[PDB]
């Protein structure tokens, strides 16, 4: 709204930060500057701080949370940080390990959200993507619904405060809530959104199930090949977005943090510059206007960034379906 600790009550009665910050970065990035970006971003507002055990940066981004509750910047209560399942540990019993993992990387007793990054199931073992000679990836067959089960012990064991899910489509996110015997429905959704694939009908699917969607990669993505096609349209170029951004005397980016926030979108927003990460929270400061937001909803261009392509195949890759 106007404030920039706004949260959001979720379907198991947490309270989510509305703006997230994004703290994935490239692999050519060194890895200590994840330290000081988290550093960055809870001196400038963020609280809801977004990871995984895929980004190998959750002893880094650790270190940042654990060093400002210690010097008296925050509470641990004010702080709602997520981690993420890989596919690698989707086996009920290999679930609660994974978690444990990650808080002992970060050194922190419990996570604040934890989700199912991906619904795609690999083989087991310390490679994140297991491949065999010849290079193809190694994939498991693991029954989504037995790891969401898993995922919910960790939930009554209070090592996760909420639990939800990440790159679901329709079916999926159904297969959870139809499920006999379910205990907690997921929180969230996390997937792609921006103004080039803005996720109307799955937007409006979550609302009418109350899981909240939360958009990454709202900023157009890190573009970081192979995983995004370099030839795709650069968001933060758009001549609309410019011009938008222009009448409000904001940039690019602030109109596409907005139009999230104006949708009923949590949206992430991942920065290592402590300029970009100092603006990205003046987002609450501004309205669009419900024409501006017409506007925005026409640059709609089904072009998805992170496609996972390399998991195409097994009928759990989630983006085949219209939704
Ligand atoms: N669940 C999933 O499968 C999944 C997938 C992708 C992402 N995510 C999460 O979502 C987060 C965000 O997505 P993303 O990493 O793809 O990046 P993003 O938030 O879409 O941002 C992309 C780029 O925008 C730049 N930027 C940030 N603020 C800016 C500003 N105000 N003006 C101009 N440029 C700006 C950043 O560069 P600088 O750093 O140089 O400022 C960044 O590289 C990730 O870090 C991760 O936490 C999750
Ligand atoms: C957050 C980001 O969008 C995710 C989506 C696809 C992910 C990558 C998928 C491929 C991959 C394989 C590895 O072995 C290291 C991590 C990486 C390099 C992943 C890092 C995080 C990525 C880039």
């Amino acid at each position: 709204q106007d404030s920039k600790y706004q949260c959001v009550k979720l379907n198991d009665g947490h309270f989510m930060p509305v703006l997230g910050f994004g703290t994935y970065a490239p692999a050519e990035v060194p890895k200590s500057k994840a330290l000081e970006a988290t550093k960055l971003a809870i001196e400038a507002g963020f609280r809801h701080i977004d990871s995984a055990h895929l980004y190998n940066n959750e002893e880094q981004v650790g270190l940042a949370i654990r060093s400002k509750i210690a010097d008296g910047s925050v509470k641990r209560e004010d702080i709602f940080y997520t981690s993420k399942l890989w596919c690698n540990s989707h086996r009920p019993e290999l679930v609660r390990p994974a978690l444990e993992r990650s808080l002992k990387n970060l050194q922190l007793d419990y996570v604040d959200l934890y989700l199912i990054h991906f619904p795609v199931s690999v083989k087991p073992g310390e490679e994140v993507i297991p491949k065999d000679e010849n290079g193809k990836i190694l994939f498991d067959t693991v029954d989504l619904c037995a790891t969401w089960e898993a995922v919910e012990k960790c939930k009554d064991a209070g090592l996760a405060k909420s639990i939800g899910v990440s790159n679901f489509n329709r079916r999926q996110l159904e297969m959870i809530l139809n499920k006999p015997g379910l205990k907690y429905k997921p929180v969230c959704n996390q997937v792609e959104c921006h103004p080039y694939f803005n996720q109307r009908k799955l937007l409006d699917f979550c609302k009418s199930k109350d899981i909240v969607l939360v958009a990454y990669s709202a900023l157009g993505s890190h573009r970081e090949e192979p995983w995004v096609d370099p030839n795709s349209p650069v968001l933060l170029e758009d001549p609309v977005l410019c011009a938008l951004a222009k009448k409000h005397k904001r940039t690019p980016a602030l109109i596409a943090l907005r139009y999230q926030l104006q949708r009923g979108v949590v949206v992430l927003a991942k920065s290592y510059n402590e300029q970009r990460i100092r603006q990205n929270v003046q987002v609450f400061e501004f309205q669009l206007t419900s024409e501006e937001m017409k506007a925005i909803d026409g640059l709609n261009r089904n072009v998805r960034y992170l496609t996972l392509d390399i998991f195409a195949g097994p009928p759990n890759y989630p983006f085949s379906d219209e939704y």
